[PDB]
């Protein structure tokens, strides 16, 4: 009977109950909306979510996390050789192509197919609203970018299966969004929807066009390496300039750990920056015993990341031309993925489309997991949602 909706996220998933026409994104067990997709291996136990995130900095080499980057790709794809340079953990080729990563547990060399390492995040949701529900959980809808080829449908198809979930249906990233704000439902009229998902680790635009219930993917662009892991890495790069500057040119740079902990804490000075203008980035002992603070304005991380920012512009005005429509003809403007809290980047897309206020009612780290949770529902024969 129970369905629930999974937004399996590059860098958080997120799982959704739709039930009585309303929608509950469920908490886990350290009371997070969202859940890192992470999986870390240690000398006793296989870590999932909040817990495998936490210690990644002191486990680096058998802490997976970007599966997504992986799933149904072959080892050769030129998009695997890229992004394996920002991965601590051992990545290699099977004899059939297939990714294998490589971890140690309980002291023994193991293996992973990227499908397994998601079956094994998809599991942890699906625990997530079991615990919630108090029942068990059969059922799911999962969620893909609208990109994914039938080879990275078909793997996380198959990573639902594997975590002991009957996948009702594999629909896109953009189009649950869109469901999620009942903007299949509202208008009823022809309606041209762009999604604008900005998140951890990548950049989606997606143009939809919503005819009588029915949406269409018109064009799709955006930037598989911009997310708000860059704008940490800003933050990152400025530290270590400044940490230079104060203590007579020491390179914080050169020590792996040291750089780990300063990105953790400028990750977190980038989300107070959002709703405070100013925020402070402390590393105690941050590299040869010496104590690291420092004050970052708003104005300042703006600054930084200004190119990044205003570039976010340049997918959207190409998803406009390949569909040929003017930007006057966008009806709504979804924002989804963690990043689209920065004020910044709300005004640039405002600005952008002369004023129009962009839809952000729904946690916009959540609207995926919203609307997989509402289309999960209408396919186990509830039509509470419409
Ligand atoms: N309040 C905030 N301001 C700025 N960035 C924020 C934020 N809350 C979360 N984020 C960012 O969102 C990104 C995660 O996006 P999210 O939508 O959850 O993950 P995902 N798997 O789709 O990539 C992270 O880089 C995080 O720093
Ligand atoms: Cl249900
Ligand atoms: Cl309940």
């Amino acid at each position: 009977e129970v369905a629930i909706g999974i937004d399996l996220g590059t860098t958080y998933s997120c799982v959704g109950i739709c039930r009585n026409g309303v929608v509950d994104i469920i908490a886990n067990d350290q009371g997070n909306r969202t859940t890192p997709s992470y999986v870390a291996f240690t000398d006793t136990e296989r870590l999932i979510g909040d817990a495998a995130k936490n210690q990644a900095s002191r486990n680096p080499e058998n802490t997976v996390f970007d599966a997504k980057r992986l799933i149904g790709r072959k080892f050769s794809e030129t998009t695997v050789q890229s992004d394996m340079k920002h991965w601590p953990f051992t990545v290699k080729g099977g004899s059939d192509g297939k990714p294998m990563i490589e971890v140690s547990y309980q002291g023994e060399k193991k293996t992973f197919h990227p499908e397994e390492i998601s079956s094994m995040v998809l599991k942890k949701m699906k625990e997530v609203a079991e615990t919630y529900l108090g029942k068990p959980v059969k059922n799911a809808v999962i969620t893909v970018p609208a990109y994914f080829n039938d080879s990275q449908r078909q793997a996380t198809k198959d990573a639902g299966a594997i975590a002991g979930l009957n996948v009702l249906r594999i629909i896109n990233e953009p189009t649950a969004a869109a469901i999620a704000y009942g903007l299949d439902k509202k208008g009823k009229g022809e309606q041209n929807i762009l999604i604008f998902d900005l998140g951890g680790g990548t950049f989606d635009v997606s143009l939809l066009t919503l005819e009588d219930g029915i949406f269409e993917v018109k064009a799709t662009s955006g930037d598989t390496h911009l997310g708000g892991e860059d704008f940490d890495n800003k933050l990152v790069n400025f530290c270590v300039q400044d940490f230079k500057k104060k203590n007579g040119g020491k390179d914080v740079s050169k020590n792996s750990k040291s750089l780990r902990r300063l990105r953790t804490q400028c990750e977190k000075a980038k989300r107070v920056l959002s709703s405070s203008a100013q925020a402070t980035i402390e590393v105690d002992s941050l590299f040869d015993g010496i104590d690291y603070n420092v004050n970052i304005t708003r104005a300042k991380f703006e600054e930084l990341c200004m190119d990044q920012f205003r570039n976010t512009l340049i997918p959207v005005e190409k998803v406009l031309k390949d569909a040929k429509m003017d930007k006057s003809q966008v009806h709504e403007i979804v924002l989804v993925g963690g990043s689209t809290r920065i004020p910044k980047i709300q005004q640039l897309i405002k600005d952008f489309f002369n004023g129009k206020e962009p839809c952000k009612a729904i946690n916009p780290d959540e609207a995926v997991a919203y609307g997989a949770a509402v289309q999960a529902a209408i396919l186990s024969g509830d039509q509470s949602s419409a």
